[PDB]
This record gives structure tokens, sequence and C-alpha cells, in this order.
């Protein structure tokens, strides 16, 4: 019995709402991907099939692209890489760009595999493409995306016999480009892209009333505040650390509409978000873009050595909650974490903790992981009643937004029983 429905909105297309009162931390729904990719920066540091991270990895011989923790993984993803693995061979040394690769598995799917639990509510088929609203621009680029995806995939797929009936490739591109999911892992590092067509029905809010959180592949919808039956049910599409002009601009160009809600009409928390001197913080969102692509990338040395610069610069500095500023803490402190120097990954993690309650209201996964991070890392120091302060927070956040189902939380209660344990002895 599914607690949730599809229905068509007023004026946001389909969308999903409640049939039953929802309670927060409520599981909604829970899918595998109809398709997915491991995603640019992660390739070959990732599992293609588990999106775990291992120090060395397993090449599939015949493409040498798709890359496997164990045989296990690596036998397991043969049926869904088998036709791919023709293609990315043909290919090298050129790889296509991850919507290309999703969609050759989504075409395999559809034309090789029985109906995919993943379209239980809503298919591919089914997806928004929002085609009347693409200026040329994006026609363009779909195109190209197009041609690409024909070049790439032309070992298997030459005709159209050989896609699913009435298949388009433009059409399907412009709902790759509206559907696709960031998958991340444990740590909130984005590693996979994937399309979850059910999933696809929850429609946009920046204040909204449910979360969904991925173990590996796989995704979790749970319910984040009480909602009413027949209330609709919405995810934020987007990362909370953004102004409402930021906002604005990536579901303009992504998924095509002007978004309506409260936090928007009101800029609410821009001006918070913007504090310090323009010009430091117009640099500082300068160098974030290289030191994004580095992090995607899991460059750890390199990340560290940049946001050091900015957090230690002899020139201008920016409070904390500067979101630019707080993105580099963030980004330091992974590194840290990833580099094993732990006692300057807590400091730049401390500091994020006042930013962090302020713009993640709530019950956000992201608030949640961030604080276990920085309770973990007190633990490590022996810090135990700071750790269970913080490791008792992110279990009250984390129940509601990950729940018993992700396997993060069984992590989470066994550094508090050891950090429990250690109180009691003491
Ligand atoms: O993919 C979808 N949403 C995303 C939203 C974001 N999350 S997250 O949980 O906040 C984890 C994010 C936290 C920030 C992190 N970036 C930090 C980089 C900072 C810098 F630049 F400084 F380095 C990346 C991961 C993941 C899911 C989606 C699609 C749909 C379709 C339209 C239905 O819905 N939702
Ligand atoms: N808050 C919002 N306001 C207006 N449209 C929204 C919205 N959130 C999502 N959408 C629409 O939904 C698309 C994302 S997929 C969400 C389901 C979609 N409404 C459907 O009918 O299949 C967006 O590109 C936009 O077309
Ligand atoms: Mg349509
Ligand atoms: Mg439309
Ligand atoms: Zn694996
Ligand atoms: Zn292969
Ligand atoms: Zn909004």
């Amino acid at each position: 019995p599914l607690k949730v429905e599809k229905f068509a909105t007023a004026n946001r297309g389909n969308g999903l709402r409640a049939v039953t009162p929802l309670r927060p931390g409520e599981l909604l729904f829970r899918s595998d991907p109809l398709a997915y990719t491991v995603c640019k920066g992660s390739r070959g540091v990732v599992c293609d099939r588990c999106l775990l991270g291992k120090e060395k990895l397993m090449r599939c011989s015949q493409c040498r692209v798709a890359k496997y923790c164990s045989a296990k993984c690596q036998k397991k993803a043969w049926p869904d890489h088998k036709r791919e693995c023709k293609c990315l061979k043909s290919c090298k040394p050129r790889y296509p760009p991850d919507s290309v690769r999703l969609l050759g598995r989504v075409v395999f799917k559809l034309m090789d595999g029985a109906p995919s639990e993943s379209e239980k509510l809503y298919s591919f088929y089914d997806l928004e493409s929002n085609i009347n609203k693409l200026t040329e621009d994006k026609k363009e680029g779909l195109r190209q995306l197009v041609m690409t995806f024909q070049h790439f995939m032309r070992e298997e797929i030459q005709d159209a016999s050989q896609l699913p009936p009435a298949f388009d490739l433009f059409e399907a591109f412009a709902k790759v480009i509206c559907n696709s999911f960031t998958i991340c892992n444990a740590e909130m590092q984005e590693v996979g892209v994937g399309l979850y067509p059910s999933i696809s029905l929850l429609n946009h809010s920046c204040d909204p009333n449910c979360s969904i959180v991925f173990n590996g592949p796989h995704l979790l919808l749970r319910a984040v505040r009480d909602i009413e039956v027949g209330e609709e049910l919405t995810i934020c599409y987007l990362d909370m650390l953004m102004t409402s002009e930021e906002r604005r601009k990536q579901l303009r160009d992504q998924y095509c509409f002007e978004c309506d809600c409260f936090r928007c009409q009101t800029q609410d928390k821009d001006a918070d978000m913007l504090t310090g001197d323009e010009q430091v913080w117009k640099e500082v969102q300068e160098s974030l873009k290289k030191i994004e692509e580095l992090k995607a990338h899991w460059k750890w040395e390199q990340v560290l050595a940049m946001c050091q610069a900015i957090i230690s610069s002899n020139s201008e500095r920016l409070p904390d909650i500067n979101i630019y500023q707080l993105k580099v803490l963030d980004c330091a402190m992974d590194a840290c974490i990833n580099l094993g120097l732990l006692e300057e990954a807590l400091f730049y993690g401390t500091r994020t903790m006042e930013p962090y309650r302020i713009f993640f209201p709530g019950s956000h996964p992201v608030r949640g992981v961030q604080v276990m991070k920085v309770g973990k890392l007190q633990l490590h120091q022996g810090m135990f009643p700071q750790a269970m302060k913080n490791l008792r927070l992110a279990f009250d956040i984390m129940r509601v937004t990950h729940g018993r189902e992700h396997s993060l939380i069984e992590d989470l209660i066994l550094l508090l029983e050891e950090c429990d344990a250690n109180i009691r002895a003491s």
C-alpha cells in the first residue's frame, strides 16, 4: 500500500501527493535507478556498480573504462555494461559526456530489460521534456548531444529499429537534462548520475517537505515535515548554499521554471549569505570553480592547498557565514579527512557548525552528515562529551533524513555506543 500517488497539479505539470498523513522520517518510496553511471570526476575512483571508493579498482578488460571494487561487482554489472562496453571501446580514447553514457544505458535497459520497478509511478516515456520552453541555444546544445550519442553508440545502435518504439533522441536528451539525479555517496561527494522516473514526479521547493538520500545507487524518499492527506510532496532540487538569484538561474537554465515560493519572493537568507566584502567573496566564488572541479576528481591535496590560501590568506578574509567562505571550509574539511589531517579537519568542521544550523533548517541530510563528521572527529580526538552531543544531534537529524534503511545510520549507532562506553568509564 503506497503512501503517495501521482496527480495533475494546477500549474506545475504532474506531481506527487500524500495518500495518508505523514510524519517526519517516514519512508515514502525507495528505488533503484532505471539507469545510472559513474560521473566524470569519480570515474576510475569509485566502483562503477556500487559507487564506493577503493584504493585499487579492477578494470573491465574489454573496454578498460569500467572499473570495479570486486569481481562480484564486475560480474554483477556485466548485463547492464555488455552493450556499452563495445561502444566505449570503439570510442577510445574519447569518453562521452555523462548524459550520453546515461542515455545509452536507458536505451539498453528499455530494449533488453524487463519493466523496471523504478517506473512504477511514472516512466521515462512520461517524463517532462519542457521542449516548448527551450531557447534556441538550448536546442542547439541538445542537437549536439544527439549527434554525440549517434557517434558513441554506432556499434550497438545503427537505426531506429534498435531504439524503443517512437523513440526520439532529441526529446530523450531534453528529458535527461531536466530529470537527472546527482547520486551522492555517504559523505555527500557527488559520484554518479541516474534516472529515477517515479521519483521524478516530485516538484521543487526551496523549503521542501520531503528529502531524498542515496545509499549507493539506491534512493530513499522520506518526509521531513508533517504532511496532510492530499498535500503535494516536494524536494529541493538544489544545493541549499545558494542565493535566490543563483537558484533562479539554475531553475531557469536546467528546469525551465520560475520559482514562486516564499523564500524566492523575499530573498530569504540572501543578505546573510553574502556578508563580508563583495570584492573578496567575488574572488572566492571565482576560485571555487577550480576548487569544486578538483574536489569532484578527488584531488584532495590540491583542494586543500587552494582552500588554505583563502582560509589563511594574508589578504582580506570573509565571515564563516558567507556561503563562499563556508564552501571553502567544507572542501578543506573534506580534504583533510580524506588525507588523515584530523586535527585540521576538526578546526574547519567546527567552524561550519553554526552556519550549517542557519542554512539547513529543520532536518536536512547534508547537515546530518556534516554534524556526524564533526562528532566523529571529536570522538577520535577524545572529546567524548562534545562528540556525544554532536553524534546525538546527527542521529536526531539522520533518523529523519536517512532512517534505518540507510547503512550510514548503523555506522552512526556504533559511534554513539563507542562514545557512550568511553563516557561511562570516565
Ligand atoms: O539531483 C538532484 N538534487 C540534488 C540536490 C543536491 N543534493 S544534496 O543532498 O544537497 C547533496 C549535495 C551537497 C552539496 C555538494 N556540492 C558542494 C560543492 C561546493 C563547491 F562548489 F564549493 F565545491 C553536492 C551534493 C543532491 C541531490 C535532483 C534532481 C531532481 C530532478 C528534478 C527532479 O530532483 N533532485
Ligand atoms: N516549483 C515548481 N514550479 C513550477 N514548475 C515546477 C516546479 N517544480 C518542478 N516543476 C516542473 O517540473 C519539472 C521537473 S520534473 C517534476 C515533475 C514534473 N512536474 C512532471 O510533470 O513530470 C520542471 O522542469 C518544471 O517543469
Ligand atoms: Mg510531456
Ligand atoms: Mg509544459
Ligand atoms: Zn562495487
Ligand atoms: Zn567493458
Ligand atoms: Zn523558491
